């Protein structure tokens, strides 16, 4: 009961974890890193006092963030990741036999080289032939190279928290630099921030709503990570269908991913996109589009 | 901000609300009672310094106590609560048309008639002609009369060996105790703890695995409750199937309840009776079973 | 365990106390106003989300304000308050049998009347004909009347937290406002913020210094609140000497207040104000002046 | 600034110092042992989660600990530690130049041999001819050596009926264990808890008392250390007299002691010497006596 990390989730609301060690300490020009070793959680990264992810549970988001876009996609071959950083979004990635390129591209090459150093889980990722680390803002990366990409990974965070990441969920992002960047039948998947009953209109209901304005097909999609304090969610969007059965989705992680998913099978990502009646009705409601 | 209330949800983790007041505190011989102002979730209701149930979010807890198990039965007309006291399951039983009786049996008179004065959304519902409240120990009043209910619903706290709540949640309480008091296509439902990725082995497996040894049917379900941390749990169990596609649940809520739930339709409940891998999985190969 | 008041006394440093109740609240133009009830420590009074006072020890800070000054006095009948509000400093000025005059000079007449209202302790003290309750700024106060005082009470604020009442503390006050308003042989006395023996340093030691350049004589003492989670500070000025025996003082209580004190006797005072080595010398080397 | 240090000093009193690190944490089968980097105290030394000594205001407790007792002594040669474990208590002792023999008789190895690797300030200490270092039971120990001591210094937990130290304060240990092992003219001292205008109740005024049993001179004194959030005690005994001015005081800390004092001077002592008028008529009155 001593030692404690405390963080204000919102203004009235405190998450405290106990402490095993604070285990290593960063800056960058950008923002304060730091490694702690928690009791309820383990290893947990925090950026600028804010939890990024922590070792017992990051498989739940990284799972989700990226095993059902490719997954939906006939053969997904190169995939680009807006920001990133911890090496995990690439490791999930890189479990995928049709894959044959990850780009990486977030700001803050010190969190990156922190990452590669200290998360000890994506130390194979990191060294994978097929992943390259590219330190540059990912707007300006995707206007300033011509390849384009089967899949698109929004790993950035949330758009109210500031002003670097919010241009990268505007309708006109997706509208004239994203899409561009997708093939013939690419798949676009975002976290959209937390996604609980009363949580979700913050961002993710208006990153729904925008992605809705520009892709012909939105599957919205949610999870509980307990270390986050709340639901969270995920946006996929594609001008192709997103449709598959729980059955389809299971033959296809076992002929298409390396080793067996921890969280993720058909049927809990059925569940997942079945939000709940009132996050359902407030979606349809929603109006802001970020433009 | 300068006032908290603070919850160890477990003792490595604090769950802390911003407090605008403390509206009254005080203790049963059973436990201490407060309901506090907070800002996050409004009014809360806290039992021995665990938060039972918050205002912005309790309909969540109490619609997925309830209507599944009303809605998988044909027609329910009388029911028996082990617990409640807030008035909440009650006040959700009673928006079903085809409820005749509710009978609410606690242990705690001084937390029954603290909600019926302090809980004003319960009001109504404690003053309904259809509501008794019993001031007993479950498992002697349902062992004391022959009368039988259509759906009966625990709403207790989680069992603990060694307290007094434990045997409700017993193989032979079940057996030999309530199922004879469950009539013909009768469908029990508890409460059943967290239900998160790792927390729902604590208890809720072990009341999943513990009624699969008594009926036929058991279906677990659960849901978020901001207030509470995590994800929380259910179990329905009957020994006549529990299998209603989500249509067929919506259909029956329009026909029987009065006016629309705030949290669930046929999809939720469908969504929430898919477990996620993990806990399927965990649930299936748990051994542990609730006994004496 | 359940609730909690929790103050920052310092950037790396939180007390906090249990909670009862909440049990007033009100604002002025001025500041947020709060009564709270503690289980450690009775009814707290917080400004601005400070405590200010609580029940079972402001005798403590209000003996230890008051009685030095006037006890070291041959015959202390007018005394001037800058700030109080609460009550407390005007009650034991008035168990003097002595007084004839307590003015009470604060800017905030909400905490003033919700200290009437809500602190019960002071109820006889508020209704003491003696008493003249005057909403001003004390500067502008002892500056606009001519009346001279025997004794005057410094009990504002710290100086370093803000402006209204740093001005309160400067050379320069005390030589062109404040003696110019005490009687020949008037004592003044300011409560002087924290003295431990490394707080101190923040304004005991200035205030100390900056009247050690006004008046002939100065009697830094201190005393233990534990609400305050520290050491508390006052300092007694004088152009008479201020020496006097526990013995005398003694018997100058006995003769002089009505009722027994609860904290203070002779030895107390002498005790109080026999700073520990550190401290005597951190004040003797002390070259900050508020000026 | 996210990282917390929280000790509850009382079940309703919470005290929170910033941490930068976790520098160590670990356990005996007699408690857990941590020492913290925190930014208001620095290095903190914690013992089953409660604070021991922070490094920027443990020359407080330590030199209040020692210094009068040796200093009221004509020429104190060999003194014996109840506890101490830290370093620090031995440290001070070892200033004096009058000492040839200094034992800190600890019951916790695992505690003595972390300070002696962690806490830097006492590794000279750790080091000195004249220490030895002994794992008993102090009260097992002094009673079966005929060896007898001019200052005896208890440096133990403060006593809670039933746990380990306790019979370290008896009115029985002092009269039949520990005074037969003073010399002439021998200076007993113990830390005695808080001394608080109101926490000086719970143990201070008890050892006060309980000491007033056994010798004929008591000198209870205090002083304030930041990091306890509270004025501690401590209480001097013997049977020859303990009356010393400010200024003699002054002179045979001149004499005696290597380098000059951080925290007490006579002046100091006098004042630490003078409680104040609840706490002396408290200390007064007070007729609980510890027993067995
Ligand atoms: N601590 C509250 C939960 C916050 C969780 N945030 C999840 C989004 C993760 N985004 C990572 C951004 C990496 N560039
Ligand atoms: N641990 C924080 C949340 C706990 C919430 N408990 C939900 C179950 C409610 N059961 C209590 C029934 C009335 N005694
Ligand atoms: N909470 C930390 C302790 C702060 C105590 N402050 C004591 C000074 C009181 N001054 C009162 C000012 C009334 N105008
Ligand atoms: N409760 C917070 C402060 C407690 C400080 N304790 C001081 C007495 C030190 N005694 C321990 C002796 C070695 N076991
Ligand atoms: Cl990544
Ligand atoms: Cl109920
Ligand atoms: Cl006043
Ligand atoms: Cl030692």
């Amino acid at each position: 009961k001593s030692c404690w990390y405390e963080e204000e989730i919102e203004e009235n609301l405190r998450w405290c974890f106990a402490l095993n060690s604070i285990l290593h300490t960063g800056a960058s020009q950008y923002q304060d890193i730091a490694l702690l070793d928690t009791k309820p959680f383990g290893k947990a990264l925090v950026l600028d006092g804010k939890l990024q992810s922590a070792e017992t549970d990051e498989f739940i988001y990284h799972e989700c963030l990226v095993h059902p876009a490719l997954l939906h996609h006939p053969m997904p071959k190169n995939v680009f990741i807006m920001g990133g950083g911890e090496g995990s979004t690439a490791r999930e990635l890189l479990r995928h036999k049709t894959i044959d390129k990850v780009v990486m591209c977030d700001i803050d090459e010190e969190v990156v080289e922190f990452c590669k150093s200290y998360l000890v889980v994506n130390k194979e990722a990191f060294h994978d032939s097929r992943l390259e680390v590219v330190i540059n803002d990912a707007k300006a990366e995707l206007e300033g190279k011509e390849e384009k990409y089967d899949v698109i990974v929004g790993d950035l965070a949330d758009p109210i928290e500031g002003g670097p990441c919010y241009k990268l969920y505007t309708k006109d992002f997706y509208e004239l630099t994203l899409k561009p960047k997708l093939k013939k039948g690419g798949i676009f998947v975002t976290q959209a921030g937390p996604a609980g009953i009363f949580s979700h209109t913050e961002v993710f209901s208006c990153i729904y709503n925008t992605l809705r304005q520009v892709f012909k097909y939105v599957v919205p999609y949610s999870a509980h990570i307990p270390s986050y304090a709340d639901i969270w969610g995920w946006v996929l969007a594609s001008d192709s269908p997103l449709d598959l059965s729980a059955e389809e989705l299971d033959i296809r992680m076992r002929q298409r991913i390396i080793e067996e998913n921890r969280y993720l099978d058909g049927k809990t990502f059925v569940s997942s996109s079945t939000l709940s009646k009132a996050v359902r009705n407030s979606l349809n409601n929603e109006t802001h589009v970020y433009t």
